[PDB]
């Protein structure tokens, strides 16, 4: 089998993308981030506190003739932006793109942070990390690449998003339309149940590549890309009057400059992000200081590779028995 459905920005910014998912029968449809940096799906619902909702659409489970409670299971999840969502499991059948999972856990939502709430375009979160890192007790749960691995033509799933435009996330193909080149493969690992891999360095603008490891961690459902300070002063030292800003809480830069781009290598390949991808726009309505899209990790503790390196590469997760990534560019 195979799947494959268009994720859209959800803003001007491309601040996250949502994909259409099918929930229960008849079909529920919500628009989940789908994330390869954290392991559960849960959704809004029916039991989600009433006033944490505000225009999400939510799944109603007792409305789902295939929706089973999953008796005495509870979640509870932090993000790394601090937001976080708890509540209790049902499975159900849950269909991406034509591929169906049938006993998919789909995690109710009985409260979310206010980031959450805040955010209308968001129903929900379909984690594509690995299953050790899923929250589910005392039975932890499979996340839904890992329930449809066996019945796919390819154990991979791939994650094609757009600057501004809408993408593609398929599941059990790679389609060789989809990128210019070839796919550079670079080896992966799980220790810490991410996409977790090493680049071989980077450039900043036309500048020399420097070659250093960066491990780092592939992660859709992270908005920027996060790396080294030393990595991200030199970038930003390439943009008059770009200063790291406290009270704002990262690099900033002058609205009117014209931002250099950003190459960061897979093996001896090279993905360049174009300097529009690291524009985010004016700090507040109306600012002439702008933010940046590339920020240090320092303090997150990692390194994440987030949509604004993905967006710029056609990405294979290949969850073969020995895990890899695949980067083209396109």
């Amino acid at each position: 089998s195979t799947g494959s459905a268009t994720t859209t920005p959800i803003d001007s910014l491309d601040d996250a993308y949502i994909t259409p998912v099918q929930i229960g029968t008849p079909a529920q449809t919500l628009n989940l981030d789908f994330d390869t940096g954290s392991s559960d799906l849960w959704v809004f619902s029916s039991e989600t506190t009433a006033s944490e909702v505000d225009g999400q659409t939510i799944y109603t489970p007792s409305k789902s003739t295939t929706a089973k409670l999953l008796s005495g299971a509870t979640w509870s999840i932090s993000y790394g932006d601090g937001s976080s969502s708890s509540g209790d499991v049902y499975t159900d059948t849950v269909s991406v793109g034509g591929l169906t999972v049938t006993g998919q856990a789909v995690e109710s939502a009985k409260k979310v942070s206010s980031s959450f709430t805040e955010d209308s375009t968001i129903d929900g979160l379909l984690g594509l990390a690995f299953s050790t890192l899923n929250t589910v007790s005392p039975t932890q749960q499979k996340t839904f690449f890992d329930n449809a691995k066996a019945s796919l033509d390819s154990p991979v799933f791939t994650a094609d998003l757009g600057y501004h435009a809408p993408g593609t996330y398929n599941f059990g193909f790679i389609d060789t339309t989809a990128y210019t080149g070839s796919i550079t493969y670079t080896a992966v690992s799980t220790k810490q149940g991410f996409w977790e891999w090493t680049s071989t360095g980077y450039a900043v603008g036309s500048g020399t590549f420097k070659s250093t490891s960066i491990d780092g961690i592939a992660d859709t459902g992270t908005t920027l890309l996060y790396l080294p300070a030393t990595v991200v002063s030199a970038y930003w030292a390439q943009v008059s009057g770009a200063k790291s800003s406290s009270s704002v809480g990262g690099y900033v830069f002058p609205c009117s400059a014209t931002l250099p781009s950003f190459t960061f290598g897979v093996g001896s390949a090279r993905i360049v992000i174009p300097g529009d991808y690291i524009d985010f726009g004016p700090i507040s309505t109306g600012s002439s200081s702008c933010f940046g899209g590339i920020q240090s990790s320092a303090g997150i503790g990692i390194n994440i590779f987030g949509d604004v390196a993905l967006k710029a590469a056609f990405v294979v997760f290949n969850g073969a028995t020995t895990p890899t990534l695949g980067f083209a560019s396109k």
